């Protein structure tokens, strides 16, 4: 009996994880509760503790969004796993969707609906701007489209995109509100019910500061309606609005199998989420935005330039223009040998030229941020011409 | 500036996770070893300590596997997502796909490449049994399907299926095979590509008793190519082989950002692993059929009937009928409340008809099987007349 591939000397190596200051958009540093936390022993995924977890999560999840909505849940995947479930929901072929894009994340999305077969059509913001409510107007007026698509805190700009107004002209033209928050909630105002949104998720890495992995996720009754209306299954039962809502105890059902949730990441995200709830929201976003306030003085006393137009800056990731002969690849690298501090290039348009100073959860402290700002410019000084 | 949904007193309570022993059909119990490493400090997804474990991972599921696949990683999914993923990337519309149903991972398959668009044919194996050879080469005789899907265990009626010249036979009639071995690796011979298996999956926590929520994956050359050939993407960015083989280093080309992995479960998992990889799969297989060996005499002693064909049985998940006369729900109810013991019922077409017992990873020991064969005799004895 015979084994060609042989037990791998790799894994005869003890693990190493060295404990970083995360000073990138994400992930931020765990509170050492949630680390703590998942330690703990693994549960059955249809056991009543972890039901009861789930539960708990969902009345979290409720106040951080600031909605009522029954079908409030988490799912089993990365942010990028919100972006998908919320247009694999809400799309079926030749569905006009439009996106407004401002930055990376208008573009992942128009990726994402185009592979579910939507009729995707995009109106772009100015550069590091968000959008106005007059361009969303002209072009929801133009397009006539079924879907809305907007990123709150678009992370490779660095823009806060306003939302006052749009949920109600949507549904003035028969059209769901869906909007991403991986990088915006607890960093900015969010009122999910208030301003008419249909679709919402976020992500667990980023002002919560839990592991990366579970991502909340919200759906309106509007938007469940939509889902009720299709001709055809969704196209991925692991995405299922209705399947996983049943797990989640959303609707009249009883708790059925779907897949095994990640017991681990359940005790993470809700010690995250006990945290953010204890501080509470108004506490908390402020924080965010006075730290970045913070930030932007030392930044700018420094002589440094900022990407983002000042009425458009998202508290949560700040994108500083790549100085005149700076190569930021070796100025972040020069960061981590010395300090073990990440600081962090583009992302997407603003790729090779910004760096990005995320401002988050743990990492969202007067310390933190003067830390950054120390090392930041010591880096950028160290590979100057 | 109004908060209707205020914070929830829930989480004001302390999180509650009793430590149970999990003999159901998984998850399974973890190590201490991999639990004290899901406490260690989160790293960035593109760092190069995320990139060396993530590359470590992939070198023992080449050894576990048995395959020396390029495209080899994991999907940062449950157990359904390498489901998902092997057929949505290797089915386009309309193409026939042949499913081999030995239980409830047919109709599970069946439903997910339906919605993903293929023309979808079943074979059903006898109740109780394994496919024969015969009988596949009939099928495919009469559907001449693209793609044949196997499941190696099935952990809904305890069938491991057999493998041995099935690749071969699909091959010769240009076939692609999927297996799953989320329930059987570890616990069940497998050589992958001596097997001429074309795409694999497994899960986290079942024998490696690993968190749930992280997929090792593989396809080999042929699988690559049919990939290469499609004319229309993959319907889910989050599972498109190309994007996250480049990100897991398989193709040659850059690393680059397609989603955020979760580090905690990368800890978990490669500290599973290298267990695993450390027991070697002759002392770890022969570790888990042999304890099932214990159970099936002890079971059978104790005079409850096995669901599953003598020749058929798969080692780490045992069906056994529910005698006339005893409420399995209150059999598992009586064994949980006295015990903290899990034992299980049945799944899909074995519901309401058969417990089901897990012998996997930590809690494949003589110890183990001697504590479940005491708390099941005693939980059926105290609802039965």
């Amino acid at each position: 009996m015979e084994y060609k591939v042989t037990p791998p000397a790799v894994l005869r190596e003890p693990l190493v994880t060295p404990n970083k200051l995360l000073m990138g958009p994400g992930p931020s540093n765990a509170p050492q509760r949630v680390l703590d936390a998942m330690s703990r022993p693994i549960l059955g995924h249809l056991h009543p503790e972890t039901l009861k977890i789930m539960d708990d999560i969902k009345e979290g999840v409720r106040y951080l969004f600031q909605t009522n909505n029954i079908a409030t849940f988490c799912l089993s995947a990365s942010g990028h796993g919100g972006m998908e479930a919320t247009l694999c929901n809400l799309l079926e072929d030749g569905d006009v969707i439009l996106i407004g894009h401002t930055g990376h994340w208008g573009d992942r999305s128009a990726d994402m609906a185009t592979r579910y077969g939507a009729d995707v059509r995009v109106v772009k913001s100015k550069v590091g701007q968000s959008l106005s409510l007059d361009e969303i107007r002209d072009a929801l007026l133009i397009h006539k489209p079924s879907v809305l698509f907007l990123t709150q805190g678009d992370s490779s700009t660095g823009v806060l995109q306003g939302l006052e107004g749009v949920g109600a002209l949507c549904h003035q033209h028969n059209c769901l509100l869906i909007v991403d928050t991986v990088a915006s909630l607890g960093g900015a105002p969010m009122f999910m019910d208030r301003w008419e949104i249909d679709a919402m998720y976020t992500g667990s890495q980023k002002v919560l500061g839990a592991p990366p992995g579970i991502t909340p996720v919200s759906f309106s009754h509007r938007a469940v309606e939509r889902y009720k209306r299709r001709n055809t299954k969704v196209k991925v039962y692991y995405w299922d609005m209705s399947l996983v809502g049943d797990y989640w105890g959303c609707f009249g059902r009883p708790r059925i199998y779907h897949h095994t949730i990640s017991s681990t990441l359940l005790y993470g995200l809700r010690e995250a989420i006990a945290m953010a709830c204890e501080e509470g929201l108004p506490a908390l976003i402020a924080r965010h935005e006075d730290c970045a306030k913070r930030l932007y003085r030392g930044l700018q006393d420094a002589g440094f330039e900022l990407y983002a137009d000042p009425k458009d800056r998202l508290s949560t990731v700040t994108t500083i223009k790549v100085p005149q002969g700076v190569d930021w690849l070796k100025a972040a690298q020069y960061a981590m040998k010395t300090y073990l501090v990440e600081i962090s290039g583009g992302l997407g348009p603003t790729a090779g030229q910004v760096f990005r100073i995320g401002l988050m959860g743990q990492n969202a402290t007067t310390e933190r941020v003067d830390r950054v700002l120390q090392v930041f410019q010591e880096a950028v000084a160290a590979v100057k011409p």
